[PDB]
This record gives structure tokens, sequence and C-alpha cells, in this order.
């Protein structure tokens, strides 16, 4: 297997698809998913990354405008002419003339490895696992399922009704849904927590997310949704605050999930020193790409931390890169994977991801867009940008 | 002392400053100062703050043209017509909607404390005190000198020669600066280090400045080091690195001080907490504005660790907010502050710093821009952006 290419050619797409259950986004309403797909060529063979900041800046500072001046002005032309050796060199490359930017990073990153899983013929999977082994990876944690698990992932309703929710969690049982979150914050919490709990009874998994909205000192709160008995919290206090999450766990008999704070390999490897958390989960755009990615399921699985995937949500595109990396052994809770469907009407995805019995197959084919045609590509966006 | 304005109007420049140094930048030459000043208006009144990033984003991403987009788009206009009750209650508003970005912030932040400071007809430095109290800070580091003292920084030499950085060292003396900080990197080490201890003695402050080049299994270069008995390693190691960072201080005699690690008060918290280093350089810019600078300052001083002030370098715009905050008992190592003279020619600054015998004395009028004068300001930038 070569990791090896030439980049003779970069493009940038802009797509827009048109949500068909528009959400409760963190800033307001969100009809539609903008993204942006990163297009690396070599010759004739073409990878392809998303990158999917939000609008607004409340994501690690991010946005679509930044991150399009961050790739069209500084990464995309970087790159071109480049003859990386290996994925490895390619994520030194990249990291070099730009820290933080992420999501521009993810893109671009992400893209590589489908160019080389094409070039190579061999699914992503199969490159994430000879990856993995020659990083060192445990054995047992080599293993993997053809498929991951899907979760839903639920709002706070907008009319305050416990029963909307409710109604929401019953649909997500229909659905055949493997786990439910829950959104909380202070206020709306150990209610929502209670009755979603019944609803779906002790055994049915069962998270909270919270991001960041609390504070420590609101710990006695988490004391009191220790009777739903769920999962783990997510995120439940700042990023940055993580003493605060380890205590939190030493008062409380639910475990704390980290999101948010797991910025970077470098990061996870202290927060697994210092026994931080337990169970992590692991969104490849937050971390700027899959290498990173797998250098934090190494981390994690060294130290006993369990796993599960998450996805901003980008565009079926995306995800193909979540999906893969999510069916290891290390991943053992259902991840936030969107079903192309249900999201968009099936077909209309830039890729389509089908959950049946809520599962999403892992994809046996080359990389990630071996399904994409390039007419369905332009059909959804356009190119803004481009250099040969 | 009232801490509430209503921003009535909001203006934008690019200042441009022809640099009589042209210096070794991170990212090749660098003949011209090129920032941003943001304008508040209440009323009359006018609070001037500098953002200085840089052009290129190996510095925390964030780049001039970010730092327009994100300014532009969100953060004046959120802004526009408020009327923020306090400086805590800004500082909480400018944070909602925008995370990271703290070039960004730190620019609008910086105003209003000016605007604030020119509203009451009080001094920064007074300000700064007064709030320090209202925080808690000890009354031992209330205290404070009415100068700053000023070191210089030498770069690694192009030509790769001791004798050039030496040249340099004895020109600093003869300038007047109390401290001298050396670049280093791999292979750049040991031996500047022991030249320039030399020219100066064992007695003259002294410390390298590695901006991260390093790893931890490199240790035993710092324990070479360990005989020019310099005052301390200035971020020797990755930013993210925390432990790694403790740890090499518990393998070498001379201690290690953080500058890229403390991005934050959140951070500094828990870098407190957990002893990684007890020297600790503060740049306004790097925290997001003088609000969290000060927090930064009370959790150093809580803890018995040492601090000294940093810049960018910004314009004597942005100098000036550090150049108040600098001189409390907290600061006990000579700062890096540009005076204004050497590096743009004499009256040629935004507004003007003046070092004598290696002193930056603490200007007693009100704010930051009482001597800026609006037609010298239009003299070096233009406005390119405003909304009342
Ligand atoms: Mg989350
Ligand atoms: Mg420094």
């Amino acid at each position: 297997l070569t990791e090896s290419a030439r980049i003779d050619g970069v493009s940038l797409y802009e797509i827009v698809i048109p949500m068909k259950i528009p959400f409760q986004i963190s800033s307001g309403t969100c009809y539609t998913r903008r993204s942006l797909v990163v297009e690396i060529r070599e010759g004739d063979l073409f990878g392809y990354g998303e990158s999917a900041p939000f609008e607004e800046p409340f994501y690690l500072g991010e946005t679509l405008e930044t991150t399009k001046v961050i790739l069209k002005n500084h990464l995309l032309p970087m790159i071109l002419g480049k003859e990386p050796l290996s994925i490895e060199e390619f994520n030194h490359l990249i990291k070099n003339g730009i820290r933080g930017n992420h999501f521009a990073r993810c893109g671009v990153e992400n893209a590589y490895w489908d160019l080389i899983a094409k070039k190579n013929k061999i699914s992503l999977k199969a490159m994430i696992e000879k990856k993995m082994k020659n990083l060192g990876v445990k054995q047992e944690y080599l293993a993997s399922n053809n498929y991951i698990e899907s979760g839903a992932a639920l709002g706070i309703p907008e009319d305050g009704r416990i029963e909307t929710l409710i109604h929401q969690v019953e649909e997500s049982l229909q659905e055949g849904y493997r786990r439910i979150k829950i959104k909380i914050k202070p206020g709306w919490d150990v209610e929502p927590l209670q009755e979603t709990r019944r609803a779906v009874g002790d055994h049915f998994p069962l998270w909270t997310d919270a991001n960041s909205s609390f504070e420590l000192d609101q710990w006695e709160t988490f004391k009191a949704m220790d009777a739903a008995k769920c999962l783990f919290h997510e995120q439940p206090l700042h990023y940055e605050a993580l003493l605060d999450l380890k205590e939190l766990g030493e008062r409380i008999e639910t475990p704390i999930c980290l999101d948010e704070s797991l910025i970077s390999s470098r990061v996870a490897e202290f927060v697994a020193k210092l026994g931080i958390s337990n169970i992590w989960n692991i969104k490849i755009q937050r971390v700027g790409g899959l290498l990173e990615a797998i250098k934090i399921y190494k981390i994690a699985t060294d130290n006993g931390i369990k796993l599960w995937g998450g996805t901003m949500p980008e565009s079926g595109l995306g995800a193909r890169f979540l999906i893969s990396l999510a069916s290891f052994r290390g991943f053992v809770f259902p991840a936030d994977v969107a079903a192309s469907e249900k999201w968009y009407g099936k077909g209309n995805d830039l890729v389509e991801n089908t959950m049946t019995d809520g599962k999403i197959y892992v994809p046996d084919e080359p990389g990630a867009s071996f399904d994409m045609t390039l007419s369905h590509l332009e059909a959804l966006g356009k190119k803004i940008w481009e250099s040969q």
C-alpha cells in the first residue's frame, strides 16, 4: 500500500443541501446543510473531503467564511504540486503553515485519505486498520464489526413541554435507533431525563448532552440525575475546565464524557494521564482529521478508555470517514451519524448512508467517494475556487 | 467609577506602519506593522483598541484576514447599540457569540476599557487596580511601580554566526535594556546561550525562547544549558504538552516558563493547580483582553507564580494596555515592549512609548489613546468598515 501522491490540482466546492428536517441548531434555525468539499487531483484520480464548520463562530471560533479564507489563501495553495510520501507526512505538511483551523485541515486531510484509498483500490476501513497497526494499536483493538450502531440526538423542545420531548423519544424507538441522548441545560435537566428514562426503561442506552452549560458548583443537579442511571453525562462543563470535570466525576455515580475538551491527540495524552474521564467522544472534524482521530483512538484503547463516534454533523461524505473508523472495537456505544434519507430525503445527500434496524454498514468499496458521481456533486454545489 | 456606556458607533481602521528595523519574523520578512484598530463611540467620546494578528496562521490559527471577517460580520455588529453595565458584562457579551478568535476579542475588549477610562477621566492603571481589588487580588499585589523594565529579544542570526548574535547582545547592553532573551531551536542552543551568558556575565537577566521547537526527549540539551544559569526557559515544548513541560522542569535546574500554553484564565486555573510551571508570561492579545489578563494575574499571584509581560508585538496602542498592567508587583522580570523610536522612528508609532535607561513609564493620563490624535490615526491607516 503506497501512501504517496502528487497534488496536481485542487478545487473547492461549496455544497448546499436542503434539510428535510430543519432542526434546532445552537444559533437558531437551520433549513440547509452548507459545507465545503475539497477536491484533490492526481492525474485522473480524485479524492474528496468535507469541511463542515458552522456559519457562526460558536464552535472553536471557526466559521464557513474563515474556513474559506484559510483554505483559499493558505492551505490549498500550500499543498498544490506537493508530493507527500505518506499520510503522516501530509499531516505534518498541513499543520506546518497552519495552526488551529481544524475544519479546514480536516477537509484537506480526509480528501487525501480518499485519494490514497482509491489509488490503491482499498477500503477506508482497511487503510485505517493498517495505520492503527503501524502505530502499535493493541491487537484486541484492531478487531471490528462491519457496521456501526446509530443513536438519536434529541434537543430541548421550544415549547418547554416534557410531552413534546417524549413524543420524540417514542418516534426514535419506532425508527429503530439503538440509543438516545437528550439535550440539557440548567433548569431543563432532572425532569426531562426522568421522563425519558421511564419512556424507554432502565435498560435503554441513554445519556445527556449539556453542551458545557453547567458549572461544578451545580453538581448537586447531577447528583439528582443519578437516579435516571444513564450511561454518562456528555460534556457537562466548560471544555477547558478539565480538573472540574474530573472533580464532578468524583462527586456523582454517573460517569463524565468528554467531547469538546478533546481537541487533539496531545491534549488526549495528558487527559488520559490525569484520569479526567473514562469515556471520550471522537469527532474527526473537531480533531482536524482521521490520523489525529486514530492517534486518539490508540491513546484511549491503551488506557481502557471507552469511545463512541459523533459528527457535527457533516454531509454523508464527512460521515464516511467516521463510519469506517467507528466500527473498530474501541467504539462501544452507538454513534451520532445522520441517516441520509431522514434528513435530506432519499438520494439527496452527497453520498447515501443508510440506517437499517439502527445500524449503518461500513462500505467495502474504496475510500469515501466511491459512489459520488461528479454530476451529483455539481448538482449539490458549485466550484468556488481552484488552482493547478 | 461607572463601567457602563452605550455603543452608539463602531469603526474599524487598518493601520500600516513602516518598520525602521525589519526583523526576522516567524514566517520570513516583515518590513511593516499591519494592524487593526477598533473605534467605539459613545456620544462624542471614543475608545480605541488594537487587534494585532499575524498575516499567516502560525499563531492560534488567526490571521489579519480571518480577524477582519470575525470583526466585520460578527463581533462589531453584535456590540452596536448595546449598553453593557460593566467591563465584566461586556466581556461576557463579546464571548457569547464568538469562541476562540482572541485577537478580534482583544481589540474590542481593550477599546471598551479605553472608552470607560476616558469617560471617567482616569488612568488605565487606576482602573486595573480597582478591578484587581474588586476581584479579591491580595493586598500585596495591588502594589506597583510607576514604570516597567524593558528587555531585548534577540533572534537566531541568518548567517548562523555566534558573533552576529554577540554583536547584538553588545548593542542591547549599550541601548540600556535590562534583560536579554535569545531565540533557540534544536542545533542552535547550548553554544549561543553559552557565548551570550559570558558576554553579559552570570549576573545579567537572561532567558531562552525556544518557541515550542523542542520535545521532552531532547531534555538532555536543556541539561547542558543548565551551566548558563539563566532565569528560565520560555515555552520550550509544544503548547499543549502540559505534563511534558512539568516533567522537563523536574529533569533540570533551570525553571520552565509558559507563554503559548496560557491561553485563558480557565486554563491558568488548572495549570496552577497542577504545578506545571512557576513562571508565566502574560500577553493580553493571546488571552483575548485585559480582564482575562487580570484574572490570570490573580491566579498567578494567589499561587506565588512569577509573572512577566510580553507583546506580539502590537503598535504602541496595544502596548499601552500591557504597560499599565505590567507595573504591578506580580510582574518581576523585564517585559517585551517595543520602544516606539527604535522600531518606527520617533513620533511614527500610533502612540509613543519611550524607553529611558531601560524603563518605560506608566502613563497617568486617562486610558490608552489620550495622546493619539485623530489625524495621526488617519495618517497611519484607513477606516475600512463602520456602522452606526
Ligand atoms: Mg457533544
Ligand atoms: Mg514567547
